[PDB]
């Protein structure tokens, strides 16, 4: 003692409700579906669930465009269903983390309908309204979802700001009354017993006074420029002081776009801002600036990025660790090898990495099954507004052909992570009895929960066993982290240590046999678990012979 907070040793599971489990045949997942599957998650060993936005929403961005912060999304159920989900999680000693989207609201939110009525409306300053310049928009800000970040509203002739979709106007945190409304809203959910909140694009809350144009340089990486608002930390510290200081909920911020060196300002516990951070340096380590092309990287880049992110946590900060989420391609497809002969092996290898990283691991729904990217055939197979945005910015402008967009976005699209969870091999993998909102991956015939749960050699069983091991081994949670050799592009090896106990994690990222020599003086003591291994090393081993994609966790001496 002091002991570590429950969130530092917990294993979280991210549920994208819309695609988890449908119970009424409309093809959309819902609260009753998630509730019916809590035993599944409890059995896997999950301590807490983070659910994507579940509030009233027109769904132009699947929940991230909120029209009423105190009502549940019609598609997911009623408040009664949300309350029941809460109660069932508690009966199982599980915690719930909800998504908080307060960088912007839906343009259907009552605040916006009011704001847009006139320049003198009491809600005018709840958003950003500005006069155009030189015949066009206020400045050159681009939107993440296509075109300008400024939309003209003829009702007043001014433009309103939207970093994301035109139906997601940005909230004006410079307005005290708006901040107070957001705080009351957070208390509304916190009073219901919510255990955590994940703050969507938490680094963009502060806008730059005067909205000057982005420089040519900033334009190439506008995501970073939007995180440089001068009042950001003041706002975060105020929110902590006014809200979180009065509850025992964990806060996690999605720091997208921010330079890694600034992350400590968000998570250093002494600053009283956020408890932990979701960074994207790793998950986007091979993504081009335009966000739809990929750039070839090696394990050397992968581990060096992890090393830099871990270092940033220092002694008072804390990181979450994830290899996938609802905005990125599937982990095994992105970091592993999803070819049939290597999918399971690499998926287990990635699981070992995830569950042995320093920080709070988040498992995205389906990754415990080894789900893969989807085989998109036409641009119409994508539902995502972001893909429509790339079409607008790159195809309609003649920068790329529709075929080039398809070829590339098929590998990076958010829709890859949004296909229905594959429960079994019944119609539409047991996700729905109706027509799914997004097509189920045809590989559900071999990749599904029912098939993996009863098989000791499945990806699921491996995740389950890793989660047990993590729970029983303190060092694998809060222990220190040290990369054995940052320049090695074949075998990822590192140690986790705490209170004199040290563990070695070794993962072969190559589809070929490789060798690993332990550091001078270090020797294998015991083997906790291995995947794709014919035999464990013998006690005292000073080196290991690795099979393709083999992974293992060992106690060393
Ligand atoms: O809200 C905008 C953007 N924020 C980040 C979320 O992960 C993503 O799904 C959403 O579209
Ligand atoms: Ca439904």
């Amino acid at each position: 003692k002091p002991g570590a907070p429950w969130w530092k040793s917990a294993v979280f599971y991210q549920v994208y409700p819309r695609s988890f489990k449908d119970t009424n045949g409309d093809g959309i997942g819902d609260f009753k579906g998630l509730t019916e599957k809590l035993d599944y998650l409890k059995g896997l060993g999950i301590d807490a669930i983070w659910i994507n936005p579940h509030y009233a929403s027109p769904n132009t961005d699947n929940g991230y465009d909120i029209s009423d912060y105190r009502e549940v999304m019609k598609e997911y159920g009623t408040m009664e269903d949300f309350d029941r989900l809460m109660a069932e999680l508690k009966k199982r000693g599980m915690r719930l983390m909800v998504d908080v989207v307060i960088n912007h609201s839906s343009d259907q939110h009552e605040w916006f309908k009011s704001s847009r009525a006139s320049k003198d409306n009491p809600y005018r300053d709840y958003y950003f309204w500005r006069d155009g310049k030189d015949g066009h928009e206020p400045n050159n800000y681009p939107s993440f979802f296509g075109g300008s970040a400024w939309e003209k509203d003829p009702v007043t002739g001014q433009y309103y700001l939207h970093y994301f979709g035109r139906q997601q106007p940005d909230l004006n945190w410079d307005t005290p009354k708006l901040r107070e409304e957001l705080y009351a809203m957070l208390r509304f959910w916190l009073d219901k017993g919510v255990s955590g909140m994940r703050f969507d694009t938490v680094a963009t809350y502060s806008k730059t006074p005067g909205f000057p144009d982005l420089t040519p340089e900033q334009m190439k990486n506008f995501a970073e420029a939007y995180t440089q608002g001068p009042n950001l930390h003041r706002y975060l510290q105020e929110m902590h002081e006014k809200v979180f200081d009065h509850y025992d909920a964990v806060t996690a911020g999605e720091i997208f776009g921010a330079p890694l060196n600034q992350v400590p300002l968000f998570i250093d516990s002494r600053r009283k801002e956020l408890d932990m951070a979701f960074t994207f340096d790793l998950i986007r380590y091979d993504r081009a600036l335009d966000r739809w092309h990929t750039i070839p990287r090696t394990l050397a880049d992968f581990r060096q990025t992890i090393d830099k992110v871990d270092a940033i946590a220092g002694e008072y900060g804390w990181n979450t660790f994830f290899l996938g989420n609802h905005d990125n391609p599937r982990a095994v497809s992105h970091f592993g090898d999803d070819r049939p002969q290597w999918r399971e092996a690499s998926a287990k290898a990635l699981a070992t990495v995830t569950l042995t990283q320093r920080g709070t691991p988040f498992i995205f729904q389906g990754d415990e099954l080894g789900m893969t990217n989807y085989p998109f055939k036409t641009l119409q197979d994508f539902d995502d507004i972001e893909v429509k945005g790339f079409f607008q910015d790159y195809v309609e402008t003649g920068k790329a052909t529709a075929e080039e967009l398809l070829t590339n976005v098929a590998l990076t699209s958010r829709d890859n992570a949004r296909t229905p969870f594959q429960w079994d091999d019944s119609a539409n993998a047991g996700f729905t009895t109706g027509k799914p909102w997004l097509k189920v991956n045809p590989n559900y015939t071999e990749i599904n929960a029912a098939r993996e749960i009863g098989d000791p050699k499945s990806v699921y069983s491996f995740y389950r066993n890793l989660i047990s091991i993590r729970h029983e081994t303190p060092a694998l949670s809060t222990g220190s982290y040290r990369d054995i050799d940052p320049s090695n592009a074949d075998v990822y090896a590192y140690t986790r240590s705490q209170d004199g106990e040290t563990y070695l994690v070794v993962v072969n990222f190559k589809a070929e046999p490789r060798s690993f020599t332990l550091p001078d003086g270090m020797h294998i003591a015991e083997t906790l678990i291995e995947s794709s291994s014919p035999a464990a090393p013998a006690a005292g081993a000073a080196s290991l012979e690795l099979q393709p994609w083999q992974s293992g966790i060992y106690k060393v001496k």
